[PDB]
């Protein structure tokens, strides 16, 4: 069955498990505000998925999913998440 190995479009609807930026860091978990303060609040928007520290698109950024990082010197980067073909 379907695994959330890649996502359709620009993965408003990703649910897949890959939790590290294009660079290569470590994601901040969601539930965490350190390094980064921020908003978007699992709780808050249940069906956004913001699980973890996975890659999400809870903004619906055209480019994709990102996270918020443990570099206290980057706020947040994309992610490499595969569009479905
Ligand atoms: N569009 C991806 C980055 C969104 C970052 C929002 C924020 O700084 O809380």
């Amino acid at each position: 069955e379907f695994s959330e190995e890649c996502m359709h479009g620009s993965g408003e609807n990703y649910d897949g498990k890959i939790s590290k930026t294009m660079s290569g860091l470590e994601c901040q978990a969601w539930d965490s505000q350190s390094p980064h303060a921020h908003g978007y609040i699992p709780s808050k928007f249940p069906n956004k998925n913001l699980k973890k520290n996975y890659c999400r698109n809870p903004d619906n950024d055209p480019q994709g999913p990102w996270c918020f990082t443990t570099d206290p010197n980057k706020r947040w980067e994309y992610c490499d998440i595969p569009r479905c073909a």
